[PDB]
DNA sequence: GCGATATCGC
DNA sequence: GCGATATCGC
């Protein structure tokens, strides 16, 4: 099993802010749920916290790599 | 990446199996909902008997192997 | 990961 | 507790 890529810093946050987005628009569709995501990822001029947590989730997938590469 | 999979539990054999009925069933039904409904039907069966039996024959043959795969040790 | 259900302890 | 096990977009 091919490692899975690592979650982007904007899923991880997405993830993280899901229940918000559909708590404030009531009976929204995952289609709208994701378009109302990118309106608030592209606002959010401070994304330190989730790009951090990309930047390890990569170290991790990296490490993946390298395990499922040689044995 | 190569030891034997872990078998599948009686609810996932069942639903492995009954997915695509479910899905023809409720056309465009997600995999989130197939999910609850497989919940549905799975807390609802009368003899889960069959698929018992079918998770325990699923873990014998993983058992066994197991047994293979560490036979070199 | 998570959403959606449900087991099992390589 | 959780990932694996199935599924399968996001
Ligand atoms: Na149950």
């Amino acid at each position: 099993d091919k490692p899975k890529r690592p979650l982007s810093a904007y899923m991880l946050w997405l993830n993280s802010a899901r229940e918000s987005i559909k708590r404030e628009n009531p009976g929204i569709k995952v289609t709208e749920v994701a378009k109302r995501g990118g309106e608030l990822w592209r606002a959010m001029k401070d994304k330190s916290e989730w790009e951090a947590k990309a930047a390890k989730a990569k170290d991790d997938y990296d490490r993946a790599v390298k395990e499922f590469e040689a044995n």
